[PDB]
């Protein structure tokens, strides 16, 4: 066995690495007042009347883009509880919608269930509604949230992502956020939790610095935790990571399929292409990262056609692209072989659980796929095992056709981080061999997959 090299995933890391996609819902009382992405909490409970409301309809979006999971906006900054909370009257117990008698979060977690997607909630650190009231105070806040995070990870199945926005939430201190992650932690063991800011401490997973959709090139998993904590000062820190970071804290990227977060009729006509959408997977799926994409319901309480479509295509585009491995049936001669049960053949197999590896102490190997016949192709994958850390930190491909020489592939020179998954989009190139260099690393490498593709038309 190969021994692993550095800090290395948790359990629910490696789980939320394998869902690859997340949607996000923003839905709330913003969606019911005229252009709001950010509310007051001064909007009247009266008008959240969503009136043809359909999580199934949702889920039926999320199984066409093949997306697991899902997070729900439970409380934005507004303060707006989308479930009749003991705690609060700034809800749904208040809204015209179903007289008062409904509840979203309920709605949501039985779709989810019916669906057989993984729930998650966001529920908002800062509070606008509560920073209304003459008696707010931090540890009164502290308190209130703890019982609806209490209602929310205790009465609504099971939940696999908890979401803390770091945006206003500079007031909360560390051991704030403690007495939080100890109720998540303790009713809802495999939770993940996006944490920023003074939440550093429990983060499973980060930001990474920007709402684009644009994890950096390279993207480790690993930064030092203050660069949560000073987010505004450590954009690299978070959008690139460090190799020598001292905690595995992954990137989590998230995005709006539309201009903004909240639904708005005008922005029908301006949703995401889905050339732009590869773009964005290729730069967080593809980028040691992991995507998530927000939709959101419109007052009748449902996904809009065009977003759903362009979701949709992308993931056509995504399967048509992925399905064939160019390199198959090819003849694989390598440099630092660990052994049979690790040849560079595995790289291939389309196994989940094998791979190539070299040996203890050499941390470069060469590799050269001879292919039967000349093959084009437009794009690369490759896959580090990530329980075993990041390994490799230097890595190129290059292709003959005339053997005279190895021809280089100016995207795929010199690159630097795996881990989870690294895409490379190329310029199309025909090649009758192709060579994966492992340049240099920590350690030995280990690789799951490396592969050649033909993007698919639909992009």
């Amino acid at each position: 066995s190969l021994a692993p090299c550095g800090l290395v995933p948790s359990a629910r890391q490696l789980e939320w690495y394998n869902r690859e996609m997340i949607a996000f819902f923003h839905f709330g009382i913003n969606t019911f007042e005229e252009y709001v992405n950010e509310g007051d909490g001064k909007a009247s409970t009266a008008i959240f009347n969503p009136t043809a409301l359909d999580c199934r309809q949702w889920m039926q979006t999320l199984k066409a883009a093949g997306i697991p999971a899902a997070i729900l906006t439970a409380k934005h900054a507004d303060g707006f509880c989308l479930w009749p909370s003991k705690y609060t009257d700034y809800s749904v117990k208040n809204a015209a919608w179903k007289n008062g008698k409904g509840d979203v979060v309920r709605e949501f977690v039985d779709a989810c269930e019916e669906y057989g997607l993984k729930a998650g909630i966001y529920l908002g650190p800062h509070d606008r509604h509560e920073h209304l009231s003459p008696l707010y105070t931090t540890e009164r806040y502290k308190e209130y949230y703890a019982h609806q995070l209490g209602e929310l990870m205790s009465d609504y199945g099971k939940i696999w992502e908890t979401w803390w926005d770091g945006a206003g939430a500079d007031e909360l201190t560390t051991p704030v956020y403690r007495h939080w992650y100890k109720i998540v932690r303790e009713k809802q063991p495999d939770c993940v939790i996006f944490g920023t800011k003074n939440s550093y401490p429990f983060a499973d997973v980060r930001w990474m610095g920007n709402e684009a959709g644009e994890a950096g090139d390279p993207c480790w998993a690993t930064t030092d935790s203050v660069a949560i904590r000073d987010e505004a000062q450590y954009y690299k820190g978070l959008n690139e990571g460090m190799l020598d970071g001292d905690a595995y804290i992954p990137a989590e990227t998230d995005v709006s399929i539309r201009p903004s977060w909240f639904y708005h009729a005008e922005e029908d006509s301006r949703v995401k292409s889905v050339r732009e959408l590869w773009d964005i997977y290729c730069t967080s799926v593809g980028r040691n990262s992991v995507l998530l994409l927000n939709f959101p319901p419109d007052r009748r309480g449902l996904i809009h056609s065009t977003d759903s479509l362009h979701a949709a295509l992308l993931k056509q585009g995504i399967d048509e692209t992925f399905s064939t491995n160019l390199l198959r049936g090819a003849k694989v001669k390598a440099t630092n072989v660990r052994g049979a049960k690790y040849s560079p053949e595995k790289m291939l197999d389309n196994e989940k659980n094998t791979y190539f590896a070299g040996k203890d102490g050499e941390v470069k190997a060469d590799i050269i796929f001879t292919l039967p016949k000349t093959i084009e192709f437009d794009c690369l994958m490759i896959e580090e095992v990530i329980e075993l850390g990041h390994r490799t930190t230097k890595w190129s491909v290059e292709y003959t056709v005339d053997g005279k020489n190895w021809i280089t592939i100016p995207e795929a020179t010199d690159k630097q981080a795996i881990g989870h998954k690294w895409i490379v989009r190329l310029a199309p190139v025909k090649a009758k061999q192709v060579r994966l260099r492992i340049q240099d690393g920590k350690a030995c490498p280990a690789i799951h997959t490396f592969g050649v593709y033909k993007q698919s038309p639909v992009f």
